Order: structure tokens, then C-alpha cells, then sequence
């Protein structure tokens, strides 16, 4: 059995559990709203800069359905 | 003789070739003169987890000077 896969599953379990969960989704969505300045009164091109994380937190929320649901459970509930 | 060494460096070359630093150093400086005009007034959440692109600037320069200063030919020249 692949003990050390279990290790590491565990490990980023109470990772997941001590924090990220405290805070939730807060901080994440957070970054649009600094962003925003530099889109408004920075360069008129900043799609470079916002790339990746408007869809990520997209994705992040249908991965993370699940958890909030009826659904695989909470890191917590499975530690 | 590593023929695929030489294959990995040849790409290398080809890619600094069409890249250069030229083009690479000014649009980073250009990145800290606006970021840096940003978060003048304050609110420096957008400079700490963007602090890695700043070192990275100071990392560029590193790994720059050798190639000037030990005399080595430039990337086009070699290929």
C-alpha cells in the first residue's frame, strides 16, 4: 500500500483544515478587487496580469461544490 | 558525444535568440514603474504576493551580468 501517498494526502488534509477553511473563500476573490484599479487607471492591456485567476475561480468553485454539498466530503470530516 | 545536450542547447539558443534580453528587462521595469506608481498611496496586498516578480527582476539582472562581463559571445553569434 502506498503509505507515502497516504502521508501526503493527510499532510495536505490538516493543511487544508488548520487553514484555508477559516477564511473560506474571502481573500481569493479578493484579488479581483485590488486588481481592478490597475484595469480602470493602469494600462488599457492587462489581460496578462488577470489571466488565470478569473477562471481559477471558477474552477476552484466547481471543485469545491462538492465539499459544500451532499457531495465528497469536507477535509476536515475525511482527517 | 551528448547529441541530445547538444539538441536541448541549440533550442536554447534558438529560443534566447528570438527573445533576447532586450525585450525581456525593459517590459520588467516597465512592470515595477507601474506597479510601484500603484500602490503608492499604500495598500501593498498587491506587492507582496507580486514581491516574487520584483526579485525575479534583481534575479534577471543575476545570471545577466556573467554574460557580459566573462567576455562570452552572444546567443546568435554561438548558433
Amino acid at each position: 500500500g502506498r503509505f507515502d501517498h497516504f502521508v501526503e494526502w493527510y499532510i495536505y488534509l490538516h493543511k487544508r483544515t488548520v487553514s484555508d477553511i477559516s477564511s473560506s473563500i474571502k481573500e481569493l476573490e479578493q484579488q479581483v478587487n485590488d486588481l481592478q484599479r490597475t484595469v480602470d487607471g493602469g494600462m488599457v492591456s492587462v489581460k496578462s496580469l488577470l489571466e488565470q485567476m478569473k477562471f481559477k475561480l471558477s474552477e476552484a468553485i466547481e471543485r469545491n461544490d462538492a465539499a459544500v454539498s451532499s457531495r465528497v466530503l469536507t477535509e476536515s470530516v475525511q482527517k
